[PDB]
């Protein structure tokens, strides 16, 4: 049961978010965010540049400073406080999965089923972590007595994309939050409303000023002068092509010929087509076995014939429109250059609406490795089918590129052999894009995310007689 | 490659082992230890009542002491230690292997290339444990530091089987001194030889006088006595249902085995799947705390995998336990002698079918034919008791789910023989063992969990100034 | 700032709690509980029997079935029920502190700062720990695929004394339910209330039937009915936890105002009825006579009544057998040769109050200095060197405690002191998050004893690192 | 006890070691290396650079390759290789130590008792993480089965300084090797026989091929084309993945309660030890203002008595400096804390007319804003700074974070002063104390050691019905 969207869904926010206040740009400038199903704009939103980060930066350093609210606060609290933030998030459940669909495009029903959903559970599982994460007392040799202890990292710059903004807001928030760090976030121009909402929802959890701070704008603005600035103490950014870099590009699905036929082909659709194939581990390169080639092609093909296209509000609608017309661009001219090498187009391959950023759902066929559309991510509705004939083959194959791969047989050997051997930070067994608020996710989120955000330190008492 | 064995190793210690030297008993008295091969006695050796576990007990609380060289010794240190007696073991490996073979029958090649080989690995692995189990800080609420240590439990009482002597020994032991413990060690009266030797190479490598102590004798004699007595701060048993109950009546744990299921799928490597099951049973003369004792067999292939198990076991070599060929020595006493073939009466009397073996295979020696029992049911005897001998028991059944219900209606293992992700998967969730295999049996490896029974948590909450994250 | 309390709370659960149902003994009895303070009955409670746990067993087991909402649930869930009924005890705490001070007799200021306080963080705590305690994938020899899986004891078997009542049945059902276990609680006969109340908040909460099941009653009968129960994978009164005669430790150069303030309070929580309540104040010779005065001064002080009062410091004890046994220890501490510095005697005529009492010059040989009584009776003994006091500490392992200002002595005591929790400067600091124990119990360390551990060994093509 | 020293320790290995094999530069030049206590050259030794690199980075690719012995290998096994490497390390011991005394300058009673027993000890205890590191299985929601595996990164860059050149190579070859990764490793120009030497001893105790190649050199040079390398996974400095690990300046802190002859005598080897050259020095001596005259006094008697000479001496104390260029820098800086105003107590000049000996050198009140104050020298100079409070010190402690220590009595004091000083390893009561099971940073050692070494691989299965 989903409840009625407001499909015309009110902002309130749309300024930059410091020490719990709203804040127009310096330059007092605004730029426009789009609906993609209409090309028409939402709203203004203020434009942040150097001169707001650095507010931003501030707010941050004194939030974090030694007896401050945020650094004398129980660990336990901490948590309280992100088990808040959950609950007030589920209260606004209903206007921010309409709000998520306005501004990024992506079917009501999966923003609320599947968005909000993850955003409540990563949220409420990092508030479990609070104070949980600890430190060790180690046996040196000696008459010493050595322990460590994990602190805060302190001014975490996080910079999230626009495929979803929420989960990523979240995916971040989470675990810097219940470690006890300090944030200045920029978010996506394309989907900067949601974020926003959460930063007042933010405040009304009662997190001290100055702990959460988010700067919307421009990336080679904003976003650079976060990366630059000397008391940012880490810097994590996730997108396109302390610092750590999360991209994504090309993973492998792998489908061997004892694979269930029909699972394995709307999963495979799944893995492709979900979130208008907006998705940094989409498995835009369908590696599958000769033997089963001509059947599994036909059945994807009349599967990607049946996805409805249309208005994300819709119920019926499986597909909404691409974020942005850049996007919209890159992608048809990626569907052109997949025809101009010889690639098999089996349907779709142009505009699916004269209004919004929509494309049909499009299938290549008998695509090869040195393919431009088998090298290059494009984050559309573009699958690409590609044929192999031995394990010892496709392993090679997938793994000359690592986000995320999968593999879909019934052999259990094969199942195994295939999960080792592929280079990829997370690989899936007859499913794709299982995700778990608890299961790490990286390149080549659970208790690993909190590593990141910490830093160690170590006291070595001198004492007077060591006993085991 | 194994070295040539001397079928006749001269035996140098057979004494009580406590505070590094060998004490006869208090009452002079000794018991004799027996070769299962050719029924002959090997020599005599001290039995340890009462009075000399006693003893025992107070020269490892004494070792225990706050300040002694144990107590005071670096955590790495113990991890030398160990590292050293691995060395040492290695060392005497041969001959280790040889008497292993000698009193307890095995054959002496998986002596030597099975149980030395995991017992060097078991000591080296715990070695390295020493310096690394840590304790916490934890983020208490309000202005304290407060955090953990894993202190050692003290005193260990461990009393340990016949079936694999040094192995056994081995696997008390590394975890044990790994944390610091002292040990108060009873060893079967089958088989005391190899634990008392390797006693003089603890002495050897350095462990201070105390921490390891060795009192050979029986079982509600020495063994009840260190269960029940009041300065032993834990007590490990593994064994025989049977004493196991008088241990429990005299921090205490009970390490029992028997019936554990080897499942086969109808689509299972049929090659290896016999292979395996054959040696999922008759390893070590079928006296393994796990033996697949009852193997399930999917209808649609029963009667090609009894055909081809029946074969494999007529085929066994039963002899000398020195001879290469031997694939079967002994089993380890007269009294389970007798008890298996007891056993192998009572299968022929409930109407299981005989296949093979069955009887006596010499007439010196406790040895007994590899048997093999078809179409056994659940209610029969045979399939609901554990008797440690080379018998083999085949159910026949017919889905995935009947078998998890007979299976689990008896938990130390079980396994599974598929090619199916799903069905492997299903079976190891649904199976309730300790260990659960999947196109493998017997597969142990030293590899944190064995830590946790051996030591203590203190915490300690201290009031600091203004705390900070 | 605690809310005015009702002092005579309406009592909405008094039967045995199987299933989400209230149900009456199978024999029909009931037995009164108390109201401490003044002696009279509160009210009739089931009295449950062997027959009564029976029913409340296979309830237990049942709900644990494979393939049933508890077994199928995702481990985040299990978090998810803890919060909500964390939630509700906070929504019902001003009327919960009242029921645990009318049935129990401790002060309601202490029952709603502290009780109810450390239930809710037990209970969030433990909230988060439901999709965190991980089994670990292991790098066996050979091409093998080997890890390990935490599974569920079963059917937990808990047995929750009257000292903390409501915090006490936290510290069991945290733990329990967080890792996916059955639970078939035994509540004391002397505190039955609030824990019944709270399985009406367990109902509400929207756990399962048959996961959590309470049956008052009495020790012989219904407690003995559950550790015997073949069908109980596990009980906790198996492990024992027990208190008594924790060393409080006072070194010559503590804080004084600092150390008197916390041994009186060391000795007197909770009336002196707390498992490790410091019932041997060891105090170094240079500062005993000092200490000795300023401890009877605030012994003297000790504001004893009413429980319902603001003012009051300390209630009654929990029953008359309690109230018997303590008069009977103090006339035994006069008997043989302690010195009597306060109190000794009844506190008022009406419920079971006992004067603050304070005992100097005690011998280790004295029963007062051995016999643990859970009474408002505090012991000061006299030491003079570290490595003295240490033996003497020892010589007994729950708790401990040391006041010093210096690095050295806090160091090697608390290394030197057997005992579960050694506090330094402090006493009876707690945290759902730090172990405690004489098994182990709160902090990740109390999973340990509620989880069963499964290794499942694959063999794989070919392995590599 | 320590055995007699060869002071002419022979030299066996000057060349680059490759797959298990000695090789000349491409270009055939070499270097000399000197004896920093006579001036003189000890021998030449192979110059490496970008190419030499080159063919050491192709040979460790090749040994991290599926399939190789070295990635087959059981984990156990790898933990056998290590405790092998440290048996026959202790064979050599009383060799290696006078060839590290010998190439380095630091005294041969240390570089025995103290930097060979380190080595073996570390060794030892990363021989012991070998098959020890586990991977998780997570609780993740719905019918799944998800783990993770802990991966060798791959190809790691090891650059190695000079001030502890067999010690400093164990902490990086420990864990690398532990974790089964491969190393290409350039070691310091002014220490690089020991190093060499140890090469050989890998070889002997049976490490494949390509596992552990060294490139002696220069830093601009073969140091920069590790760093720079295409295909080289993970770059650790000391002096694709990238950790810088510097020291300096680290603060020693003594109370007025503290024992006065612990505190002068530690003062005293945490700044001296091993010539000034360690980048956790005790450079910054602050002293509280009730003991700061008995404090100093006792200092200075104990610099002038703290012998100099020749580091075969079994009376040395102190060696030289270990090249021209840092006798030349700490000369400098001595002339530097002079014109700053600092008063000059004892040494100040060259303690030698041979080698690069400089006289203990011990400044007077000094304070914060000088020169001497603020940048590390690694040299014979300690710095004395007086305080009045314990709040007023930790601001000035912190006013620089590798390390710091805390001398008092007084359980509160150590507390406080523990939980405030932001430094990676605060010591009580003591001073450099480090244990192979202990972190250290500004992370190396202990089981946060293998973090760095490690790829989290996650692996998530679809699964019939899942249960408790
Ligand atoms: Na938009
Ligand atoms: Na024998
Ligand atoms: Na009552
Ligand atoms: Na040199």
């Amino acid at each position: 049961a989903v409840p009625a969207p407001n499909q015309q869904p009110e902002v309130f926010c749309n300024q930059i978010f410091i020490n719990n206040e709203w804040h127009d740009a310096v330059s007092r400038k605004t730029f426009p965010t789009v609906n993609p199903s209409t090309g028409e704009v939402i709203c203004q939103v203020a434009e942040g540049d150097k001169e707001d980060v650095d507010k931003a930066v501030k707010a941050a350093r004194a939030a974090f400073q030694l007896g401050s609210p945020w650094r004398r606060m129980d660990a336990s609290h901490r948590g309280r406080l992100l088990n808040r933030l959950a609950d007030l998030i589920e209260r606004d459940r209903t206007y921010l999965a309409a709000l998520e669909t306005l501004d990024n495009g992506k079917p009501y029903v999966i923003s609320y089923l599947v968005d909000l959903d993850m955003v409540l559970k990563c949220l409420r599982y990092y508030a479990g972590w609070a104070d949980k994460y600890h430190g060790k007392t180690i046996p040196i040799d000696g008459d010493f007595f050595s322990y460590t202890r994990h602190e805060p990292v302190g001014v975490c710059g996080q910079i999230i994309p626009w495929n979803f903004p929420l989960l990523m807001q979240a995916w971040k928030l989470g675990p810097a939050l219940a470690t006890g760090n300090v944030v200045v976030m920029k978010v996506a121009e394309q989907t900067p409303l949601t974020a926003l909402y959460v930063a007042n929802l933010i405040k009304e959890a009662g997190f001290p000023p100055g702990v959460v701070n988010i700067v919307p704008g421009f990336g080679p603005t904003a976003g650079a002068a976060i990366a630059s600035h000397e008391d940012v103490d880490k810097v994590a950014f996730t997108g396109s092509t302390r610092v750590t870099l999360e991209l994504g590009g090309k993973s492998p699905n792998i489908i061997m010929s004892d694979a269930d036929m029909d699972w394995a082909v709307e999963q495979a659709h799944f893995a492709l087509f979900f979130n208008q194939g907006q998705c940094c581990c989409a498995g835009s390169r369908t590696f599958v076995q000769e033997d089963i080639y001509d059947e599994f092609v036909e059945r994807s093909v009349a599967r990607a014939k049946s996805r409805v296209v249309g208005n994300p509000f819709d119920s019926k609608t499986e597909q909404g429109p691409q974020v942005d017309e850049t996007q919209f661009k890159k992608i048809l001219g990626y569907i052109n250059t997949g025809k101009q090498e010889g690639a098999k187009l089996l349907c779709g391959g142009g505009i699916a609406a004269d209004r919004g950023y929509f494309i049909q759902p499009t299938v290549f066929g008998d695509v090869q490795d040195g393919m431009t559309i088998a090298k290059e991510e494009i984050f559309g509705p573009v699958m690409q089918i590609l044929k192999f004939k031995t394990i010892e083959e496709v392993v090679g194959r997938a793994n000359n590129s690592g986000l995320a791969a999968a593999v879909f047989t019934k052999d259990l050997d094969k199942a195994n052999y295939l999960s080792q051997a592929l280079q990829a930070g997370t690989v899936w067994v007859n499913c794709y894009d299982v995700f778990g608020a608890q299961s790490p996710f990286g390149g080549y989120l659970g208790e690993y995310g909190l590593q990141a955000y910490t830093k160690v330190k170590t006291v070595t008492v001198k004492v007077p007689q060591k006993n085991s």
